[PDB]
């Protein structure tokens, strides 16, 4: 289940983290623009960047541990004021978290290992509320 | 063949009960409804807690003797009966059993062990039939 997977993701958390940004970032390739020096690289060049790996682990990181502090796939409302507060997420909107979360729910599904995929897009949708609730637009 | 695998689940019946459970609620995750005090646990922590392991192991003791009573995969029906009469399973449907069949079957055609998965199978298939005439809805 959703708890479960939560210990899957952080036993091999940069292979997700970067597989799972990478399929976002394929999925929806004009989200590039929030990043810097991501556009025109194959995914094995993202890979051996210095800082694609590091940066897309801290994001992970910090994402398994919204989802451990949540109950039943609803996130604490101060995990989701961090992540609007953060200067780093000034120029995004909820939408920008819904693609994510279509992505992250696909690479689930389509995945070999056995993701409580229908917890994850809960937990997504719950998360998007509560990043409106704290005032994201 | 069928009566070895009794045998190989007997031999280590804590564990296997554990392990089969455990991909029977990650293949259908919702199942985890009917397990109230399972909702929002690790594997590990399930394993800490006492009537897991102990009431996960009863129900596989159980099923052991329900396939030792069997010819050739055909259930007794006064075994069907205890089941459908046990007041823990007054709100489940044949659905939930079969739901068990086939991630049980998935299980020990994945496994490293050898298993007659076909007999499975073909004794849930059975065990069904029973538990429906013995008036499961
Ligand atoms: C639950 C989802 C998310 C969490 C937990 C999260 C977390 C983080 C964290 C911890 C950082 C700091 C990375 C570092 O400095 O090394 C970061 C940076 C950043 N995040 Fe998020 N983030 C999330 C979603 C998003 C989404 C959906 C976008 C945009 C589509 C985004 C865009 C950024 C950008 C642009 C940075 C800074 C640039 C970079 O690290 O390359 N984040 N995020
Ligand atoms: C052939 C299949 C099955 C057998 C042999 C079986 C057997 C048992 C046994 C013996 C118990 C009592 C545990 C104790 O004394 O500690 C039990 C409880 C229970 N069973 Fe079943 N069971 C079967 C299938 C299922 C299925 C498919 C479900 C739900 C999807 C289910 C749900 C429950 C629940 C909720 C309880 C009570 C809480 C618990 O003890 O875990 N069982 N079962």
């Amino acid at each position: 289940g959703f708890k479960q997977d939560i210990a899957t993701i952080r036993g091999d958390l940069r292979t997700y983290a970067q597989d799972i940004f990478l399929a976002f970032l394929n999925k929806y390739p004009d989200e590039r623009r929030y990043f810097k020096n991501y556009v025109g690289k194959s995914d094995q060049e993202l890979k051996s960047m210095a800082k694609f790996g590091d940066h897309t682990e801290k994001w992970f990181n910090l994402m398994m541990e919204v989802a451990d502090r949540a109950t039943d796939c609803v996130p604490l409302a101060s995990d989701a004021n961090t992540l609007v507060q953060m200067k780093q997420h000034s120029s995004l909107t909820t939408g920008n978290f819904e693609k994510l979360f279509v992505a992250l729910v696909e690479y689930m599904r389509a995945s070999g290992q056995s993701f409580d995929s229908q917890s994850w897009d809960r937990f997504g949708k719950n998360l998007v509320s509560a990043l409106s609730s704290a005032g994201m637009k």
